[PDB]
């Protein structure tokens, strides 16, 4: 079902996805432990994700959460990293990509920061690194995270961890806020597969800082 468009870095659209994914960057507060040390990324690929039977899904789902939010489905783009990106963007996210231990339970976590993502590409607290060098800083070895559509419709909003199964009565997702003691940037979560598609899948590698 699905279909790869390369788009070309002259294209706005390329470059409107490369601007996001490197002006969302932050400098993370375990040293790059997770995620590796850099600054920017190295952007190689952007590629459209077309699945005609995903996205009437999505649609479907975005309509449904639009009407019972006062007609407005608080649709965002959002970046997802994960060991499973090449399962997401065939088949869908499903309970498979869950992050069960997140703070807010298992569902699916969204970020607006690239580099909040590029820290579970490898895995949870960036696993074991790379397949190739087992370095979770690796300059070397591409990575890949999606840039994705999610409908969030009315969000709970939240500071702290609650873990839930789904998003509470009168709710289509939870956003965790940044706090003194709290987060350092947001998270948004959904619980239900059908509330994000894949639109974008990125190619890149972190850049060693000068
Ligand atoms: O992009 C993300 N992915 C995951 C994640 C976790 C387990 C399996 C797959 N992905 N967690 C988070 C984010 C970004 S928001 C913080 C939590
Ligand atoms: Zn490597």
């Amino acid at each position: 079902g699905t279909i790869l468009i390369d788009l070309s870095p002259d294209d706005k659209e390329f470059q409107s996805v490369e601007e996001e994914m490197q002006s969302t960057v932050r400098e993370h507060r375990d040293g790059g432990h997770a995620g590796g040390i850099f600054n920017r990324y190295n952007i190689l690929k952007i590629q459209k994700v077309c699945n005609k039977k995903l996205w009437e899904r999505y649609t479907h789902r975005r309509k449904e959460v639009s009407e019972e939010n006062h007609n407005h489905a608080n649709e965002r783009m959002l970046f997802h990293g994960s060991p499973f990106v090449n399962a997401i963007i065939h088949k869908g996210f499903d309970e498979r990509h869950a992050y069960i231990g997140g703070m807010f339970g298992a569902g699916i976590y969204f970020a607006e920061n690239s580099s909040k993502s590029n820290q579970y590409v490898y895995g949870i607290g960036g696993g074991t690194g790379c397949p190739v060098h087992k370095d979770r800083s690796c300059y070397i070895c591409h990575r890949q995270l999606l840039f994705c559509r999610v409908t969030l419709g009315k969000s709970f909003l939240q500071f702290s961890a609650m873990k839930m199964a789904h998003s509470p009565p009168g709710h289509h997702s939870v956003t965790g806020r940044p706090s003194v003691n709290g987060l350092a940037l947001a998270e948004y979560v959904i619980y239900r597969g059908e509330q994000a598609y894949p639109e974008y899948l990125i190619t890149y590698q972190i850049m060693r800082p000068e």
